[PDB]
Parts: C-alpha cells; structure tokens; sequence
C-alpha cells in the first residue's frame, strides 16, 4: 500500500496504542512499510493527530510491559543482558513519548553559601552583551 | 467488557491499592483488558483520579518489595543481574508513580565565583 | 490480623526503627501482612505519624548498616554483586526516607561567560505566554 | 560531482527523509561524496535548511529502529553488547538530530531550605 | 542501659571522633545499643550537636581510609570488586556526613543562546 | 618540515575536515609531526582560522562515522568493547568540537513546591558579601 | 608520639605535599598514628593552616600521578580494575581537596521554550510561605 | 636545584607546551623535582601564568592523543580496559586543564509547568 488509506492508518493507531512498536506493526499481513507510514504522517493531519494519541497510549502500555520483561527474564547471562537492553530502551523512549509523565523527576533544595540565603550581587553591564 | 462501568473501576482501584499490578488485575475473569482500562481513564476524569491514588498506594508496596528482591537474591551471577534489573526497573517506575515522594533528591548549595556572591550583570 | 491493633502497630514501628524492612517484619510470628499494614496506615493518623518517626529512625539505622554489608561481603563474584545491589538499594531508599539528610549534596559555583559575571538580557514578552 | 546542484540536493534530502543514511546515499553512482555534501551545506543556506528537516525525518525512523535492535538482539554475550552499543549510539545521535523532541526530559521541583521558600539576599 | 546519660554520651562522641564506627562503639560493654543512642539524639538537642561534630571528625578519618582501601586492594577480580564497593559506599556516606566538605563540586558557566547573554522575557 | 608551509597546512585542513584525526594525518608521507602543527597554529592566524573551520567539518564527518563503528563491530567481546571505546571517545570529542551542535540536550520543566509556583523570598543582605 | 610535636607535623606536611596519603605517611618510622594527627589538627591552628597548604600541594601531585597509574597498569583484568579504582578514588578526592581547580566543569547554554527567550511569569504569593 | 630560576622555568613551559608531561620533564638532568616546580609556582605569580598557558597547550596535544589510544587499542579484554582507563583519565584531566574548552557542554531548554511560562511567586 502506497496511497493513504484511513482504515489502515486507524488499525496502525490501535496496534500502537496497545504497546506494539511501529516496525513490528508494519510486518503484519497487508500493512504498509515504515517509510510509507511516515509519508502518510507527513501529509495527513488527521492521521498525525490520531497517531499522537496512540503514542501516549503506547507509552502507558509499555510502562506496564517493563516490569514483565524484567521479572520474566531467563536467568542466563546473555538473556538477562538482553532483557536489560530491552528495558533500558523502553525507559528512554517513554520519556520522549510523554515527557511530562515519564521524564526524570528531581526535587532540588536550593540554598546559599554555608546553608544560608543565596547571595546575589547585581552590577551594571561591564561589556556590550546586549 | 468494554463499556465504562463504575464499581468495576472502583474494584480495579482497590485491587491496585492492595499492591496488585494492572496486568494481573486484567487477567481476572470479567475484567476489561489493558487497552480498555486506559480508554476509560482517557474519557473519564473521575476515574483518572481514583486510579492515580491507587497508583501511589501501589508504589508504596513496590518500595518495600525492592528490599526483598535485593536481600533475597540468589547468589549466582545471572540471578543477581536479574535481581538488579528488577530493582532498577522498580526504582525508575516509582519516581514516575509518585514523583514528589520517590523522585531524586538533591540539595544544591549555590555560590558565586571563588565562593563569593553570585555575580549578575543585567541590561 | 485484619482489624487495626495499636499494640501490633507499635511493635511494627519499633522493629522498623531498628532498620528491619517491612516485608521482613511482616514475616514474624503473628504479624499482619503488608497489605493489612498499608490499610491500617491509610485509616489511622496515629499510626501514620508514628510510622513517619519510625521511617526516619529506620533510615539512620540503615545508614550504619551499609558499611557492614560492604565490609563483610564474601569475596566471590556473585556475592559481591549481591552486596552491591543490597547497598545500592539502601542508598537509593535512604534519600527517599529522609531527603534532607540523605539526598545528594552538590555545591554549584555559578559564573558567567568567560568566567565573568552572568549576563542577563531582559525583554518584553514577544508572545502571549501569560 | 562537486559543483553545487539543486535537484540533486533535493534528491539527497528525499533519500534521507525516507530513513537512508548519508553514508549510503553518497555511495550511490552520481552522488557527491560526503565532504562535498557538507561543503555545499556550508556555502548554501537554503540547503542547510531542507537537509535539517530531512534529518529530523530520519531521526523519526531511527527512533523506531532502536526498538527492533533491542528486541531482536541475538542472545549471545558479544551480540547483546553490540546491540547495546548500536542502540546507545542511536539514542545519543537522536538527541542531536532533534533536540526538542529527543533530548533528555527532566522536571525539577525547586524548593528552598527545609522545603520552605527559596531564600535570596541581594546587594 | 537505656536512660539518657551525659558523660557516656560524651564518651561515645570521643570514640567516634577518633574514627571508631557507632556499630563498634555500641558493641562495648556498658554501652547503649544502636537504637538507644538514636532515641537519645532525638529527645536531646545538646547531644544531637556534639554527635554531629564527632560525625564530621569521623568523616575526616574515613576520607583517608579510602586511599588505603583502593591502594592495598588484593589484585583478584572479586577482591577488587569488594574494595570498589567499600570505597563507593564510603564516598557516598562522606557526602552525607559533611555535605559542605565532601559533597559534589561543580562550576557551571551559565551563558545564553549561541553564547550570548541569557535572554529572559517577563510578564 | 619545521618552517610554516601554507600548502601543507591546507592539506592538513582538508584531511581533518573529512574526519581523520590529527595524529593519523601526521603519520602520512611528508607531513609535519603533531608538535610542529601545534607550533604553526600558535603563530599563524590564517591557519588557526582555517583549522577552526576544518574542526567543525571534522565533527560532522565523525557524527556519521559513529554509526558505522557500532554497526560493523566484530561480535567478539574485546572487539565490541573496543568499538564502544572508539564511539565513546568520539561522542565526547564531538561535544567539544562543536558544543552548540553536539553538546547534551536537556529540557527542564521548572516547577515549585508541590507542583505549584516557584516560591522565592527576598531579604536584605545579612552579611557583607558585596 | 602523643604530645604535639611541630617538627613532626612539618614533616607530615612535606610528605603529604608530595602526594603521599596520610595513612601511608603515618606508617613511616617514628610517625604518629592517624588519630594522633587528627587530634593535633583539632588543637593547633598553626598545623591546621600548614596542613591546608599541604593538601593543595598534595592535590597537584596526585593530578600528575593519575596518568602514571593508568598508563603503567598491568594488562591483566584484575590489575586494570585495581588501577581504575585507584584512579577513580583520586579523581573523587581531588575535587574535594581543591574544588575550584578540580571540581567538575560544565558550560550550560540556557534557552527558553522552543529555543526562544526564557519565559517567566511572576505572581503574588498565593500561600503563606514567608 | 631548588632555587627559583627563570629561563629554566621558561624551558619547562616550552617542554610542556610541546606535549611533554611534567613528570618526564622533571626526570631530565638539571631539572628541579616535581615538588620544587610547585613551590615555585606558589611563590611566583609570573610563573603560575606562563605555566597555565603551557598547560592549555599540553591539553590540546592530549586531546588528539585520546583518538590514538582508542583507535589503536589492542583487541584483548584487559588491554581494551586499560585503554579505556587511559582515555577516561585524560578526558577527566582535560576538563580541568582547560575548563572553557574541554568542560562538559549542555544546552538546557528551561520551561515552566506543562510547557508554559515558568511560574514564580515572590514575597
């Protein structure tokens, strides 16, 4: 399939929403190849918007998936290393798929010199940086 | 079972709050599947909330679980590596389940050049 | 035990204070299971407050414990890896139990361009971000 | 082929936007070599642009590729290490190809001493 | 021995200030156990202080200890891994025992877009 | 060659631009040694300026090179470790060669206490830090 | 030796200045033990001041030492791991000995939303945080 | 040779600027030892300067050296580990020899809650 086909695009969105990766989806019977999918995305805002929703759902599905990949790893050196790579890749991807939900979380307690107030001295510009 | 139904959603929340994973909960007869639970959440704001609170409850259980996974790890190379992966995955997840509680904690002492005041020039 | 029992809750607080993990405590003769303990916490502020104090004490006990886990590790590859995992888990947990005491500590010396003053240029909003 | 030529540059961009690496593109008959493509970019601002957009398109393809590299890794120690290197190199590159999209994501809750207000003294 | 007693607390502090760990100190006859020492600290502010200063003193001893652990490590794989764990645990602990002295040290050169001034818009 | 030779310097710039490292370039027939090259750089602004342009081009060439080093690694423990070291060294170097393009990229969502506004309390100086 | 002995303290400062660790110094013929040295430091400002200068010199000596430890490592798995531990320990220590010189160095290019200006909205306090 | 002497100090600087390490320089006949060179630096501000510039020059040589250490590493496990240590030690050192040039480089896009403006309340 090369021409944009909304029915097919909708199926792609459903499968992605469940956590399946695009390349895996594109290997299913009668699916377009990845390049085609990206071309459809480029030219059809309806698909782009639905794909965005699917990406968010995909992230939530994968968030559950990572526990399973770790917990069920075969206790063999190489298989555990592979499970780790699969989990690490998903962790990294999740933060990009939904930064607000899955990005890193830090609380910074900001203090100044010797645990007192933060000391700031303001001065006139001393060079032309404007 | 795909039609949104309170009570069932109230049941899921209770199951989660008691430490049970969403995966396992949805494997129970009569339970909506994973994708259905999400769809619900998305189209229902009252569920999004009650589920978020169960999520924090669940995180409190997982926090205690990591101690057990580490301490009871089988002292064989691959099993220790697996235990480490299980713990690392949980640590990462906890921060996302309750960021205020389980996020990273840093105290930054902010000083200026040579330990003097922070020097700022403004235009 | 399912109904809230203050005597039992007090014992839990004492054991936790000494550094024992909740799951370990809950395996002792006649203790409630972890789920039960969390339910008690949810519904009884007296217990929640005492549990909070115990958590702080638990953290101080574990802070001493980590040196022992490292120092006494059996010099065998897998046992050292296990000791490391046990220590790493405690280090991570301690920062969450008492962030002010056990969180990371950084001193940031803040300087500007070429080691001079920090250069700031303020402008009127150029878009509606209010 | 060293003289700057649009259309050819438009072709390169299309090839990139479809997932193909610059290396491979330049290995095609009639294609300028790597160094020539750059020289072009430098001395032509309209090309710098159209190529940057193809670069973002390419990054979107690579993003999906990392899932496959990880999931289909051969379960042998060296092959898993190689897969990890291929994935790590792509993750690092993606952040540079489209920083807004693939850069690191952090939420910093900024508080002051003991969780109170941030205390500042100014001269 | 559970009742708070100065002099004994003054003794503990001295023992700590000389490099001895709290664990070892409490293993001495007549010494309160670990939990008792804490309880004291909590309900006595004058002890919390004198103990904090001994803690900084102890950290200064541990700082020198890490050099020895590393340099004298037995050149066998597991023993080196153990030495590394002992050193890493001490490095982490030192930062918490005296944050001003043993915390991480970073100098951040703060600049704006393209190395120009930091651009701020305010409402 | 010890005396500054613009023809030779130009060749150095071309080779570097293509991604070759300076030490490798300096091992080619009739090239100056690295020390000589650095001396030329110190004393000739024409060369320094051209070398700066070459460094930027060198970085773009290496950015393509790293995929190849990873993808073509021999699946043998030591060779993969070597490929990793070669890639890691290039990644680190690229950020120094062109910081704006190849430095780390982070988006920081800045919030305050409990996810509300960032709370700032300003006070008069309480010590002489001016 | 238990009583403070300036001659001995001066020697300690010289040896430390050259890069030797305190515990190693204290194992030399006729040197005080580490505990004694720390007690002397606590009670004698003259020694404390000279020790501070020695610490700075010690750091500069170690900074040269780390290249040698790495470069001369025996190419055996365990010996290389030991060399790494020795170097890593020194790197960490150097930043504490002289934070200004040996601390981490970062240049942060600060930009705002979409690479434009940093957008700040100021509001009246909405809670009593003063 | 312990008495401060210009010309000799000018020679050291030249030796350093040409890539030679201080260790090696001081191993040359007639050269002051390591400790003497420092003492000089401390009690002479004009030397501190000329030496700092040689240090930056030296760093530029080491920068190129890391490429060679990595690329020419012997493909045996321990030798690759050693090469990695040699490279890592140099990377760390470079940042301290010339922080402006070889320090870490980060671009931080600073935004507020939900990607809106950064919200600040002041007292």
């Amino acid at each position: 399939p090369s021409d944009y086909m909304p029915e097919v695009a909708d199926d792609i969105c459903s499968l992605l929403s469940s956590g399946e990766s695009l390349l895996k989806v594109c290997k299913r019977p009668g699916m377009p190849d990845k390049s085609t999918v990206f071309r459809w995305l480029a030219k059809h805002e309806d698909f782009r918007d639905k794909y965005a929703k699917a990406t968010e759902a995909r992230a939530d599905s994968i968030f559950e998936e990572i526990f399973e990949i770790a917990d069920n790893a075969i206790p063999d050196a190489a298989e555990v290393a592979k499970a780790r790579l699969r989990v690490d890749t998903r962790k990294w991807a999740l933060a990009r798929m939904n930064p607000r939900k899955y990005g890193d979380k830090v609380t910074n307690e900001l203090v100044g010199k010797d645990g007192g107030a933060i000391q700031i001295e303001t001065s006139p510009m001393s060079t032309l940086f404007g």
